[PDB]
């Protein structure tokens, strides 16, 4: 009988700590008690900025990070904050996982990954309706690491900082609007403070489940088996909820908030995309510098996409 500590940074309705305890709960079934698991949820144990290195001190067992909110860190895993063309989170979460079990790129060799997610597409969460990219222009809007990169393409003004800090830069004017997907919309109550949302179809937020490596090697290999078991059913799974959960989200936003939803029109999207495409060369370049292959990487993502 061992117990696990798992450190997460949203508040408990949000889906990274939903899955959390979906995570938690698989664990207990399939290790018929063996193994447990105690959630610190809302960053009472480990915060957003604090995760990793508080997962690698020992602080806690298990954590959850957003890679974006770590730059420079993750030179490939970053391919997945580039608009990849995915339009669900169970498919981008499933494509994920695969990449990096097949790669096992050096920039997470210091931790144990247990399984990984991420995001649904984004979309623009503003204070005043933007029907065109016009509209985007200076204002400022939050994302983080290479989604506040492809706000700044577009004309905005990026902002970047952590999911929990988000309300407060809102309330306070700091910022005009948010960009990511809509679950938060209701998780979060966004629909209190941002009553327009533009369609923007973009780019995924990718979020990693790690573990202590010494609190990882001190588990039998028999423990281990059942939680590598769990990797790429649960990424599904938690990509699955978030499609589900972000309709529910919205229809309560517009059915109880009165949220006005806007799209842009088809020339801007085009503008757009053509705004973002120096990204992807961006991307390739700083993983070279840091010796990864990225034609490897980006071979290997089309390969995964044509399945998934
Ligand atoms: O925007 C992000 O930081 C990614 C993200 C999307 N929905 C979230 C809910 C809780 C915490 C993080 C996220």
């Amino acid at each position: 009988p061992v117990t696990l500590n798992y450190a997460n940074f949203p508040p408990a309705s949000t889906f990274p700590c939903i899955q959390m305890e979906q995570w938690a709960h698989e664990v207990r079934t399939r290790t018929r008690g063996k193994v447990d698991v105690l959630t610190y949820p809302g960053g009472t144990l480990l915060g957003a900025r604090n995760m990793l290195r508080g997962v690698m001190s020992g602080q806690a067992d298990i954590g959850c990070i957003s890679l974006a909110y770590h730059p420079g860190v993750f030179p490939v895993m970053s391919v997945f904050e580039l608009p990849l063309g995915f339009t669900s989170a169970e498919a981008a979460s499933s494509v994920l996982w695969e990449l990096y079990s097949g790669l096992r790129p050096a920039e997470l060799e210091r931790v144990k990954v247990l399984t990984m997610f991420t995001s649904a597409p984004s979309h623009f969460m503003t204070v005043t309706p933007v029907r065109s990219l016009r509209d985007l222009q200076g204002m400022e809007i939050r994302g983080a690491g290479t989604l506040s990169a492809i706000l700044e393409k577009l004309g905005a003004t990026p902002v970047s900082m952590p999911m929990p800090e988000v309300p407060e830069a809102v309330q306070k004017g700091i910022i005009k609007g948010l960009f990511t997907s809509l679950d938060v919309m209701k998780d979060m109550n966004f629909a209190e403070m941002t009553g327009h949302v533009t369609r923007a179809d973009q780019a995924v937020y990718p979020f990693a489940v790690i573990m202590n490596r010494e609190a990882w090697e001190r588990l039998s290999p028999d423990v281990q088996q059942v939680l590598d078991g769990l990797a790429a059913e649960h990424a599904a799974w938690t990509g699955r909820y978030l499609d589900a959960h972000v309709q529910d989200s919205m229809r309560w936003a517009e059915e109880k908030h009165g949220v006005q939803v806007h799209t842009l029109p088809e020339e801007d999207i085009a503008a757009m995309r053509r705004s973002v495409q120096p990204l992807f060369d961006a991307w390739a370049q700083r993983a070279a510098d840091k010796g990864a292959d990225p034609d490897a990487v980006m071979r290997t993502v089309d390969a995964l996409k044509a399945q998934y």
